[PDB]
Parts: structure tokens; sequence; C-alpha cells
């Protein structure tokens, strides 16, 4: 179902809607140009910047949905309708570990990291860093897995080393880590994306509650219970097959309009949570995006964010001359750091009661930034047309027009009027707030 090239396609009708639950599918071309390299271009540079493949149910969460699936089988006293299956189903899902399908999507992508950019990564090892989370750390050794099998198979090949994870940055309150948030105070206290995603979920989810209730006669829900059997549909596919093959039994519980409307609850957790409607969301990606500038611009890190001033400033935590940069960090984290990078001020705030379409947020959801195994890539490249380096910008395969400089028909900028545009971040924003 899952493609090197496209990911996940099985199904796409549910599947691109789980919002962060949706394996990653591409979207090339989807209100935007072709992300194929430029005729009289070379890239010189590329970053990746990835999240972790498809997992269970972290613990906290695993306990609920099986609490909530024991409960219907122990009150019912008839399965209904599409809701029969709930007759034999048996919950088995394990927690928190990537699922076999999350660590081949994995794989997946260090192969197509490869293959997209062979010219350059035929002579080039990587470095590469993670974020300090088994999951994380497990999705970058499947990614380097898959790089070098696409490697050690291309005769063209002359470096062959293989990367090695070479910065496992620590996740805590006071390590400061730009793969993901922990250290600025005033932000972790925030409950602004929980609030807004409750209002929502109180507001779509009463009816469905009654109409699944009465599929159950003996049962009682709640509007969270219905979140849980939606969530249910990703994580049970994502689980019950090694390659995601089969839909599970959950997704037809609920109609493809309600899917668009749990779509759009995950789309606004991570838009209020870490995104712009967040007072202090962007801010949380103010230090990876200081870290893409120096290595876009081979220059040292300016940043009094969340950057670590030792690591920044040693070749062996932090080299400035790399050509390929691959970076592991976490959803949320991804989702305050395109916000920093200005890659979606075109978008408007997003309605905190009614749905609105990736397509009317000009390319902004949960399932088309960050579904499991997202990646984005930044590159630079050096064209015989142009000359200054241009800068371009992917994320899962679209090309994203740059804000902050004036993009070219390809969705380019100079190099030095991107990081010029970059002023936000540049001067730290209003990461004062923090404390
Ligand atoms: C910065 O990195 C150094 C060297 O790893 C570490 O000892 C120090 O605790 C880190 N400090 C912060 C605040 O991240
Ligand atoms: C949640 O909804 C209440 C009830 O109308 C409203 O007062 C509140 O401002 C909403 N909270 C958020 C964070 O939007
Ligand atoms: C860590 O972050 C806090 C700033 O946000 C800062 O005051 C401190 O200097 C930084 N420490 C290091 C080692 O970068
Ligand atoms: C995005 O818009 C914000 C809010 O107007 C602005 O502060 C920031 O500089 C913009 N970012 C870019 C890269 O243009």
């Amino acid at each position: 179902c899952d493609t090197v090239d496209l990911g996940y396609q099985c199904s796409p009708a549910t599947s691109h809607l789980w919002g962060q639950y949706s394996p990653f599918f591409s979207l090339e071309d989807e209100l935007s140009v072709s992300s194929k390299l430029p005729k009289d271009c070379r890239i010189t540079l590329v970053q990746v910047l990835s999240r972790h493949g498809a997992r269970y149910p972290t613990s906290s969460k695993s306990k609920k949905y099986k609490k909530l699936v024991t409960a219907i089988q122990a009150n019912a006293t008839d399965f209904k309708g599409k809701f029969a299956f709930l007759k034999t189903y048996n919950y088995t899902l394990g927690a928190d570990d990537l699922t076999p399908f999350g660590e081949q999507q994995l794989v997946n992508s260090g192969i197509k990291f490869y293959q997209r950019y062979k010219a350059l990564a035929r002579s080039v090892v990587p470095f590469i860093r993670a974020s300090g989370s088994d999951r994380v750390i497990a999705s970058g050794e499947k990614f380097i897995e898959g790089f070098q099998q696409a490697k050690l198979a291309d005769p063209g090949a002359t470096n062959r080393a293989a990367p090695a994870i070479s910065v496992i940055i620590p996740e805590s309150e006071t390590f400061n880590n730009t793969l993901d948030h922990g250290v600025c105070t005033k932000f972790e206290a925030s409950q602004l994306g929980d609030e807004v995603a409750a209002n929502f979920t109180a507001l779509f989810a009463p009816d469905i509650r009654a109409r699944a209730e009465k599929h159950l006669p003996g049962v009682t829900l709640t509007d969270e219970d219905v979140v849980s059997l939606m969530d249910m549909c990703s994580f049970d596919t994502v689980a019950r097959t090694s390659d995601a093959s089969q839909l599970s039994p959950f997704c037809q519980l609920f109609t493809h309009n309600e899917w668009k409307k749990y779509n759009y609850l995950q789309s606004l957790g991570k838009y209020y949570g870490y995104g712009a409607g967040n007072p202090l969301g962007p801010a949380q990606g103010i230090g990876f995006t200081n870290e893409l500038i120096a290595r876009l611009t081979r220059s040292p890190v300016q940043d009094h964010t969340s950057t670590n001033s030792t690591l920044v400033s040693n070749p062996a935590t932090f080299p400035l001359n790399a050509t390929m940069y691959v970076d592991f960090s976490h959803d949320n984290s991804m989702v305050s750091i395109f916000f920093a990078l200005g890659l979606y001020n075109g978008t408007e705030p997003l309605s905190r009661t009614s749905v609105e379409s990736a397509k009317e947020l000009d390319g902004y959801s949960a399932s088309w930034v960050v579904p499991f195994g997202a990646r984005a890539y930044f590159e630079t490249m050096q064209c015989k047309s142009e000359k200054e380096p241009l800068v371009r910008a992917l994320i899962n395969d679209r090309v994203v027009p740059l804000h902050g400089c004036d993009v070219d028909k390809l969705g380019r900028c100079k190099l030095n009027d991107f990081v010029k545009g970059l002023s936000w971040a540049r001067s730290g924003g209003n990461w004062g707030e923090c404390f």
C-alpha cells in the first residue's frame, strides 16, 4: 500500500484524514509546482527534518482504548450493523513502540532520500542528529538502513561508509534542544491547544455519540469515546498487518464528512498547541530555524532561544560544511519550526468551531504537515541559470512557497533574501515571554 515514492495510498479518502495519525502520503503538485530538480541546477546542500513512523498508542492512550473497547463489549446487549465486529474484536495493540509498518515507512524514507538526491548522496555521508526519544532514534536507524540499502545498490556511489547518529539530544525541562520543546516555561504551562481541541470535540461529537450508542443497546458513550473510536481506526490499521494492507473495521463506523472533522480536530490541536495559534508556538521553532540559517549560509549560529551554545560551536556536534544534514525530531516541534520559518504565512488563523480544508488553509493540515513518517527537505541549489544559490522547501513532497522573500515561479528565493526575510526568528521572536 505504502510506496517509497508516494507513501501510503490505500483507502486514501479515509487514510489521508487521520491528521498526525495518517501515514505519510506525497503532496507533490497539490496546490504547488513540480518538486523536480530544475534544469541547469544542481543541489549543493540538503537538510532533512523527519518524524518517527507509525506507532502503537502511548501507554496512557492504549489503556484508555482498551478500557473503552472492553466496556462496550461488557455492556452491549447487541452489536448492531457496522458495529457488529465488536462482538469478536480482541484488543491486541501494544504501547509506545514503532509498529513494523512504521519501521518500514522510515526505511522507505531513507531510500527515497537517496534516490531523490542521488547525484549528491553518491559522494556524501550525511550528518545525523536525533532528539533523545527511543521511537525517534529507532526511526533514525531505519532511515539509515534504507539510505544504505539504496546507496550500496548504486554503482555510481563513491563514498559508502554508513553514517552514524552523531548527536543524541536530551529531552528535559533544562536541556536546550532545538528538536523538541521543553525549556520555555510559560509555553509548557499552556493549555490553549487542549482547550480548543476539547471545545471542537464538544461541538462535533454529540450527534455521533448518540448514533453510535443506539447501535450498542446497553452502552453509554461520551464525546471522548467518539474520539477514541476514531483514533482506533488509524492505530488498528497501522498495527493489524505489517504493511497496513487492511483498513481497520473501526474506520467504517464514521462517514467521510465525519473523517474530515476528525482530521480538522487534529489540525486544530497542532495549530493552537504549537503553530501560530499559540502565542508561544512558533517561538519553539526559532532554535532550529537559526540552526538551519547557519547551515545554509555555512556561518556560525546566532541564537538565544533553545540552541545549546556549546554544541553549536564544535564541528563534532554542529559541522557547518556537511552538504547533507538529517535530523529526527517530533510532530509538535516540526509544526513550530514550520511556522517559525514562515512557511504557513498564507494560512489564516483556523476557525475554532468550523472545518476549513487544507487547501482553504493554503496547504496546512496535520495530515499534510506531520503525518506518521513526515519529512521536510530544505534545499540549496546552484544554477547555471542564477548564481547566488537558491533555496527551496518541500514538506511531504509539496513545494511550499517561501515567505519573507520574493519567490520565483518554482517557489525558490535567493538564499541571502531568504535568510534576511527570516527576521522574526533571527530576532528571537517573543522568546522572552517564556519567562
Ligand atoms: C549544553 O551542552 C552541554 C554539553 O553537552 C551540556 O553539558 C549542557 O548541560 C547543555 N546545556 C543546556 C542548557 O542545554
Ligand atoms: C471554549 O468554549 C467556551 C464556551 O463557549 C469559550 O468561552 C472559550 O473561550 C473556548 N475556549 C477556547 C480556548 O477557545
Ligand atoms: C539555554 O537556553 C537558555 C536561553 O533560552 C539560555 O539562557 C542559556 O544561555 C542556554 N544555555 C546554553 C548552554 O545554550
Ligand atoms: C510571518 O508573519 C509573521 C506575522 O505577521 C511575521 O512576524 C513573520 O516575520 C513572517 N515570517 C516570514 C518568513 O515572512
